[PDB]
């Protein structure tokens, strides 16, 4: 359904977030 | 739907905040 | 739809965040 | 409606957010 | 209604954040 | 009812994150 | 049910966001 | 169901965002 579809989407984004903090955690290493 | 629309929007804001993140990231790396 | 509108408007202040981040980003950058 | 308005709420919530993070970027420029 | 008074306690929580970071910017201020 | 009692843990959760903040806040003041 | 159950696993991850801060303030305190 | 699991997925990625900020606590220790 279009509603769970889009509630994947949301779920997605929010590991792109999770990336994102990610390669920062890597740049305070630095 | 206009409701699953909405929450796809809700998804590509979160996306733009991802990366807003990575641009955080790449300031820390210097 | 009010609730439809509603979640846009949630949209929105998302992508409000994300800027405010990207303005973190550059203030790193100095 | 109830629900609606609660939802814009969080909105204006989250742009209270934003505020928040414009308020740590103008810290970090000095 | 309780759905839509929980939600707005989502929303009251949301402020709290937005308190503690603009604490945050005041920090980085010193 | 179990989905407003649901909202209300997420309500709770939140606010365990401002106060998270909080503490990083209090962090950065020395 | 399985909606509540599943909005009270969103707001146990979200414990799990606020209990990674509080890691990260006595990383700032350090 | 589709809606309960897609909510599921939700609180999966917040704990990846959780696990990315505990990466970031650990950089900041050193």
């Amino acid at each position: 359904g279009e509603i769970a579809q889009a509630l994947k989407e949301i779920a997605k984004a929010l590991k792109e977030i999770a990336w994102a903090l990610k390669e920062a955690a890597q740049a305070l290493k630095g």
